[PDB]
This record gives C-alpha cells, structure tokens and sequence, in this order.
C-alpha cells in the first residue's frame, strides 16, 4: 500500500485547475506503485484550500475543480488500480446564513432539501458565538475560527454518514482521511468509519513531541506515540483505521542532520508508532502543512531522501508526498526505493531490526532481504552481509538487497 | 576494590619527594575507600619520571625518593589496610654502558653481583641499533627511544622473575600495573604474573579508539574493547590480571560533552570492556598521560564529575586520579561516591541496566540500588522508580540510591 499525496498548499491557485492537472500525472503514479492517491477538500470552502467547508454537498465549488472534474479523476484513478481517498474536514463547518443573533450560525449543506442545513443546536455547546449553548459539548479539541460540529447530535450523524456514502457511491472515494481528527473523539470517528465502511481511512492526530533540556526532541517519544496507539485502539484495531506517524516523521526531522543514533529507540527498536503498531501507521517526510509553502516543521531539504530511504524500506505504510516526487526531480530515486520495497514484498507489518544507529550511519536490515544505510559512514561494508548486493544508492543512503 | 593512582606526571619534581609527599596522604586515601595505589616507577630512570629504567636494583637513584622512604610509604600503606601496587616497566630497560661497537647495550642490574647484567643477547633481535641480532625477536611492540628486552630468553624471565619477587617480599609491593603491555605477548605476561602470584595486576593496553566519518569516535568500539579482552582470556581470565579500560575513558571523554547516548552500546550494554568482562576491567577518567600535564586525552575538566558518577556507580573497579581527588578539589564529591558504591555493595561485576541514553541524559541501575543520572536533562523523576532519595549530586550527575 503505498500512498501519494496528490497536492500541496498551492494546488488551488493552479492555471486551469488541479484535479484537471492532476489527469496528466495519473499514468506517472500508477506507474510508481502508487496504491491510494489523497486528493485534497473537495466542498465548497470559505478558504481556497478546503479546510473550511460550508456547503458539504456543494463540490463545484472547489477550487480545485468541480463534481464533474472530480468524478474523471476518480475515474482514471480507478481505471488504472489506484483508489482515491478524500480529506473529511468535519470537525468544524462554517455557515451559510446568520440567525436571528446576527450570528453565521446556520449551515446550508448545498441541495434544495435539508440535509446538513443545521443551525446553532448542532452546534457544540460552548463554541461560542456560533453556539447557542443548546448542543452536546464537544468530544475534542476546538477549531478557534470556525463552528465545530456536535458529533453527538444524531442528526449530525445521520447526514454526514449520508454524504460520506455519497462521497463512496456518486463520487467514487474508496477511503478517508480525517482532517484534525484532535477534533472529536475516536468514538464519533468510529461511528463514521464503521458505518461508511471505507476500504482505508487515516486519521490526523498531530501533537508536539517532548523537548528536553537542549532545545531538540527527547529519543524516547512514547508519550506521542501512545496517543496515535491509541486512537486506533478506540476506533478499533480491526479496522481500516490508521494514523499518520508523526512521531517518526518529527525523529526523522532532527535525526537525518547527523544525530541517526535517534532512530533507534530506548528499547533498541523504531522510535516511531512503526515500533509498536507499525500496521497501523502510514508514514511520511513532509505533508502540505509540515512542507509546502507552509512550512510548518519541514524536512531538511537536502536530504528528503534519506527520509525516503527510510519510510518506503521500513514497516508502516509510507506516503509521498506530491512535490518530492513530481517537483523536486527526486522521481526516479523515489520509484526505485517504491521498486525495492515491493519487489521484496516489504509491506507495512515487515520486520525490522536495526544493526547499528550511530550518529553517522543507521543501518537497518528488513525482512531479512534488505538493508539500508543511512548516514555519510564510509566504512561500511564490514556490516553489510555477504549475499547482499546494492539495489539504490545516492546522497548518504544506500539500500542492498539479498542476491 | 576501588584503585587510586598515587601520582601524576610532575610528581618527582615535588620538594621534599613524592614518596615522602604520600606519607601525609595515607590516612586520606584509606579513609575514601581506596583498597590499592599504583605507586610510580621505583628504579633508576633516565627519565626522571621513571618509564625508562636502567638499574631495575637500585630504587635509590628514584627521583621520587630511596629505598628506605618506598618502604615507609608501603608499610604505612599496609598498616592502614591499603594495598600497593608497581609500575613494573619491563618491555624496554636502558644501558649503563657501551659495548664494543660503542652501543649502549650493557645493562647493569644495581648489584656488585650479575643479576640482570645483560648485554645485547637479551635485546630483541631486530631493536637496531642495541640488538646484537642474537636475541629472540620481540614478542610484541617495539619502545622506539630504548632497548627492548627479549623476554624469551631464558634469564631474562628468570633474573626479572627475582626482581618481580624482590619487589613483593623486600618491598613490599603486592600487585603490578604492567607498563606498555603491547610491548611483549600475553604469554610472556602470564610467566611473570603466573610466578611473581601478585594480588592484583592491571596491564596497559592502550590503542586509539575507531573514527568514523566526522572526526568522532565511533558508537561501537567493539573492536578496541576485543583487543583488552582477549589479552585477558591469554593471561588467563582465573588470574588476578585484569586491563585498564580505555574504550569506557576514550567514549565518556565524547559522550559527557552532550552525547551521553553514546552510553549504550549497540548491544544496549556498556559500551566499554566493563559491558562485556566488568570483572577484569579497571575503569579511570584520567591518567598521568591522557591527563596531568601530558593531556595526552584528557577528560572535558568541567565534566570531570560525571566521569566519577559514572566510574563510582558502575561495574569493573574504578581508579581515582591523583589530581582530581587531591588538587581539584573534588575529594568530597568523590568520597561521597565512593561510600554509595561501598555501602551497597556495589563491586566490579554489579548489574547494570541502562535505562535511559539520550544525548542530554543518561540514566543507570546499578544492581537494582542505585541510580546514576548524568546529564543537564531536568525533567527526570517520572523514570527513577518510587522507593529511590537520592544520596548525590553535583554538577549534571545525580545518584539515587534505594531507601
Ligand atoms: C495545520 C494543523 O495544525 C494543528 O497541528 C499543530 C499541532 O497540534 C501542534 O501541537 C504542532 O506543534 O504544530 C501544529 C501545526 O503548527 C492541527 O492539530 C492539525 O490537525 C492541522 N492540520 C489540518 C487542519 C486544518 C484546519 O481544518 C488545516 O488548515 C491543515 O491544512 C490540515 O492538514
Ligand atoms: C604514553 C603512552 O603512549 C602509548 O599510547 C599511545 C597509543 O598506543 C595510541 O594508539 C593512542 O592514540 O595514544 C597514545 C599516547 O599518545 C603507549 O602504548 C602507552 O603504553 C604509553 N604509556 C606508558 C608508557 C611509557 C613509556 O615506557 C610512558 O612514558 C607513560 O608514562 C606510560 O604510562
Ligand atoms: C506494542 C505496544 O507497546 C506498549 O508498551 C504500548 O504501551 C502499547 O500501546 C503498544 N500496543 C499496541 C500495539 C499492538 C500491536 O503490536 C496492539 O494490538 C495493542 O492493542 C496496541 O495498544
Ligand atoms: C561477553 C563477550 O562478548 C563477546 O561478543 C566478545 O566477543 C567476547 O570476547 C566477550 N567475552 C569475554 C567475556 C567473558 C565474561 O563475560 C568470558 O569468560 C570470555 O572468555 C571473554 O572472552
Ligand atoms: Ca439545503
Ligand atoms: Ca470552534
Ligand atoms: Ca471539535
Ligand atoms: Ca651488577
Ligand atoms: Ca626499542
Ligand atoms: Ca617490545
């Protein structure tokens, strides 16, 4: 399963719209072993990104394109053996009309009927204003500008689980992921997962990691970790529900700068959910937020691919990131990792075990068929195995693979 | 067991005499805890700190002071429970006088009779230009400034084996530190050990630590460690022979300066001998040589603390510095560490368990008593079990001891 991030914080700003654009580079990530494509918010939004819906049914418009650009995209997704999973931003939903208050407090869920057109009751009872104090408090974390939605009310969840299966049946998603999942607690989402049924669906826990007396990450991030361990325990282990590990990607962050004596942890194994649950983890160097023109915690730009050595080796289930791979020229480098990893049938419940993580070199060998060496480490070969041969190599990465 | 080493490297410069200098520290040293002191070269030198003996006979011409002030020392030493233990320079002697060739290749013992008044058949064959070519050639390195004596011939290890037995009974010494050990086999050390059955004998075994590609050492050192091992095991690991533990001193010299992950090893265990044989393993922060006014390795000085947190709480038996306990100003500090190693029985093959190697924090159990935090690291308490006061603390080293 390996995932594409298919946009970036620009992609609505594109000359002629992004799922559009998106069409030409279909053949290109079928061709790298891409499994599941996430294509950004597709309702209309008050911001031109997504990530503040109003009307939930309203997709034309987006300004990444409208309904019917979505659908051929979706189509060609599945035409040629990827699924296409969406970004479920409903913590939170900005309003349509102002109530008798003055207050932007009533939704207009885009169709002349009244599916999601809710008012102040359905929403949770202390997000004041928009609130009326009438609704279930909330079940998580408060989004600050806008209205977050009472995912206790049934109604609520009875027209959103009617769009999310629009979403599936008219549209064509096949799974989810969770915008600001800190929103509602794991029990709502699991209503949401459950009852859509997708074949995929990756919550967004993103938390700070601990910093110890030095200014830089702890080694030891269980406490982070724990909590994405977690939310797919509530939601349910047997599911399809994973979480991005952002513990990994923030370890990853620091230790690819010489410090990759991080990537083994207290307990000699992956300091990254990868190291407890890792099939329930979806991992990655940089997403439209950490990246982008956002830049919220980046990966070190000279060296993303040593972070791809890392997660498409490794267990988990790794997620490129649509600039590194169609913007930075790294394509190439990336699909060969993407090859090395499926040719040996790596895939997210590999086995792992690291031989060395010195500050200057990890090495780490996976199902006992490939191993690679992060690190500017020259004297190497004494670790590596007879037997092995070197499947890629580049910058301060190298991976072998077995015969 | 906890060594002290009863000099430095300016030391027989002292006005007065050193010897007679330690008389007055004797109480001192066996009020710390102190079992053994390693007293400087006895003999007549060239040097004048010793390492390049001639009359190995004559304690006399020591610079340190005579025969008679050497005895005083080691019968106060002994009548205050300490042992003491030789500088025994074996590998290389130098000559009184010029033979025919005008080569300084006659030894002179210090006697009117012939013990060890050899001449260039007892010189390794190949030491150009004092070797004569007839001796054997040399079991191990070679002393490039002086003769090497062939420790093969058959009066050589008879002659040195009386003088090895003069020092114990007529001197009074009861265990050796076997100067530049590289310099003959183990074999040959096991005669001298195995014959002269001393107490106690450290060899110095001292060869440079793995440099990886950044100028800094290695987190494995597994390499350097072997080579002490195994002279051990040659020696024969039943034997009091045991080697000072270079690896433990050449890492926390690195790790104490923020890289105390370099702590755990890639096993999880110490990274020094002490993680494979603590046993035979005698740990130190600083020499006459690495340290004193050589600084040929020296410990971080403002760091000099957490390397005795580190060597006091830990396995294999440590060796106080001259300096650091009596010119440092450290004596308390120290002391109080070597009453909780005394108190709980803490002895050179105590458990470790390494709970926590972080670059800003390391953080040991030694046999289930006594933890040792190294480190800025503040936020701490939630890992030191309930049950644990702590007994020190200083600097960036705290030691928690069980109620
Ligand atoms: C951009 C996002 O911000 C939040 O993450 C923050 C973490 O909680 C914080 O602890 C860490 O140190 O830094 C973060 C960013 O600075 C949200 O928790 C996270 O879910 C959010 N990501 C998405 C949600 C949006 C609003 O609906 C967005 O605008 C983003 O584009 C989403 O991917
Ligand atoms: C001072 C000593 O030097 C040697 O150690 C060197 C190591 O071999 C080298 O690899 C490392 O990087 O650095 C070293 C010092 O720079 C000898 O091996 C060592 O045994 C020697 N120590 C003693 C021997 C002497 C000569 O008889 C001395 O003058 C010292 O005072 C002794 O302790
Ligand atoms: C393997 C684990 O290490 C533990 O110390 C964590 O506290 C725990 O949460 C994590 N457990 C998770 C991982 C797996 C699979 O390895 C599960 O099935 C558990 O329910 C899930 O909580
Ligand atoms: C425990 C050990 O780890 C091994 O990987 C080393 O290669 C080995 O040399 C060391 N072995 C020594 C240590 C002990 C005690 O632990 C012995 O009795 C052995 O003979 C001695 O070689
Ligand atoms: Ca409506
Ligand atoms: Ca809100
Ligand atoms: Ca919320
Ligand atoms: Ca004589
Ligand atoms: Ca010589
Ligand atoms: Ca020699």
């Amino acid at each position: 399963q390996v995932l594409f991030q298919g946009f970036n914080w620009e992609s609505w700003k594109h000359n002629g719209g992004w799922y559009n654009f998106l069409m030409g580079k279909v053949d290109d990530i079928a061709a790298a072993g891409i499994t599941h494509v996430w294509l950004p918010p597709a309702s209309q939004s008050v911001a031109e990104q997504g990530y503040m819906p109003g009307r939930l049914y309203d997709l034309d418009a987006s300004k990444y394109g409208n309904k019917a650009q979505l659908k051929s995209l979706i189509g060609a997704l599945h035409g040629k053996g990827v699924k296409a999973i969406a970004d479920i931003v409903i913590n939170h939903r900005t309003a349509e009309h102002k109530d008798g208050r003055g207050i932007y407090c009533i939704f207009e869920g885009g169709t002349p009927d009244a599916r999601l057109d809710w008012g102040p009751h359905m929403i949770c009872r202390d997000d004041r204003p928009y609130a009326d104090g009438t609704g279930n408090p909330d079940t998580g974390a408060d989004f600050g500008a806008a209205p977050d939605i009472d995912h206790l009310n049934l109604r609520v969840q009875k027209e959103l689980v009617e769009w999310l299966n629009w979403l599936k049946a008219d549209i064509g998603f096949d799974g989810w992921r969770f915008d600001f999942a800190k929103g509602y607690s794991a029990d709502v989402a699991k209503i949401y997962i459950d009852r859509s049924e997708p074949s995929f669906a990756v919550a967004e826990i993103w938390t700070s990691l601990a910093y110890g007396g030095d200014g830089k990450p702890n080694l030891n991030q269980d406490q982070h970790r724990q909590e994405l361990v977690n939310w797919v325990d509530k939601v349910g282990g047997k599911g399809p529900a994973t979480t991005f590990d952002f513990t990994t990607k923030g370890i990853l962050n620091v230790a690819v700068e010489g410090e990759l004596w991080r990537l083994r942890g207290t307990d000699g194994k992956a300091p990254g959910m990868i190291g407890w649950w890792p099939a329930k983890a979806v991992t990655f160097v940089d997403n439209h937020d950490t990246g982008s023109t956002q830049h919220m915690w980046p990966f070190p730009s000279d060296r993303v691919m040593q972070g791809y050595a890392y997660i498409l080796t490794h267990p988990g289930t790794p997620c490129i990131f649509y600039d590194h791979f169609f913007d930075w020229g790294l394509k190439e480098e990336i699909d060969r990792l993407v090859s090395v990893r499926t040719r040996h049938g790596i895939h997210n419940e590999s086995k792992l075990q690291i031989i060395e993580a010195d500050a200057d070199l990890y090495l780490a060998e996976i199902d006992g068929k490939v191993i690679v060496k992060l690190g500017p480490r020259y004297d190497v070969g004494n670790l590596i195995p007879g037997g092995f041969k070197v499947a890629a190599h580049g910058n301060d990465y190298a991976v072998w693979e077995k015969i």
